């Protein structure tokens, strides 16, 4: 960050041609989120379930259609991620073998990450910011269900008070994505090379936007392990949903290693 040249200057292209992409590819913004969540917006004002009477208005029947209702979100989540990948630079370039694979370890990550982009203390936006359904009212369904959400608003608290933006989110969700690490990829250099110049332009994006922020770079960096649990925490629970208890095709399709 401390020189201003062409390096610098190609970092802020790759930077602001990512949220471009973020911005086509998601409809709802942290920016927007914020807003809606903060009452600002007039654009919609969302109905708050709280309780089996809100939910009705919007047994274990409501556990049912709560789980439904999220798979819904989670195959629309996927396409947007899908359709993001394709604008990081080099990214089409790659064996499909490897591009999917990136997806294929990749989606769920992103989904927990933006999914925070959505949450307070309080609880979710669902519905493209039409519905909230608070943290209280996810944690009291019949079980196990009732503990589906909460490692996800854990994360989401801890995650927000990092302070990141949509410009910052845009990189950091391109980061992950290029992995050099999932498993059975073939080519692994080119994605490290590619990683390397997103750590650079985020590392950038981070100092010239974050001026009084000790070490969010690290404390970024970081959350790609905490990321990787809440999915294998996660996984025990569908994995038991399946033995106590079916789940849309494309998701049963990127649960298989
Ligand atoms: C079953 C879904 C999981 C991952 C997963 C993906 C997305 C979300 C999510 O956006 N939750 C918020 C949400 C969205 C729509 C809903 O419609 C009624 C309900 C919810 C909510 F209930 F709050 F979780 C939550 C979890 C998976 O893919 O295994």
């Amino acid at each position: 960050s401390m020189q201003l040249n062409p390096e610098s200057a190609d970092l802020r292209a790759l930077a602001k041609h990512l949220y471009d992409s973020y911005i086509k590819s998601f409809p709802l913004t942290k920016a927007k989120a914020r807003a809606i969540l903060t009452g600002k917006t007039t654009d919609k004002s969302p109905f708050v379930i709280y309780d089996m009477n809100s939910l009705m208005m919007g047994s274990k029947e409501v556990a049912i259609r709560i789980f439904q209702g999220c798979q819904f979100r989670s195959v629309e989540a996927v396409q947007e991620i899908t359709e993001y990948a394709k604008s990081i630079p080099g990214f089409v370039n790659l064996d499909l073998n490897d591009q999917v694979t990136l997806l294929k370890y990749g989606v769920h990550e992103i989904i927990y990450t933006m999914l925070a982009s959505l949450m307070n203390k309080d609880g979710v936006l669902i519905s493209e910011g039409q519905g909230f359904m608070t943290r209280e009212f996810l944690k009291s369904l019949r079980k196990p269900f009732g503990d589906f959400m909460e490692p996800k608003f854990e994360f989401a608290v801890k995650f927000n008070a990092l302070e990141l933006d949509d410009s910052d989110l845009a990189i950091f969700i391109a980061v992950i994505i290029l992995s050099g690490d999932r498993p059975g990829l073939l080519n692994v250099k080119p994605i490290e090379d590619i990683q390397d110049n997103l750590l650079q332009a985020l590392e950038l994006q981070l100092k010239l936007n974050h001026p009084e922020s000790s070490q969010l770079f690290a404390k970024l960096l970081q959350k790609m392990t905490d990321l990787r649990q809440i999915v294998t925490e996660h996984v025990q629970l569908l994995q038991v949903i399946k033995k106590t208890e079916s789940l849309h095709p494309l998701l049963q399709e990127i649960y298989k290693d």
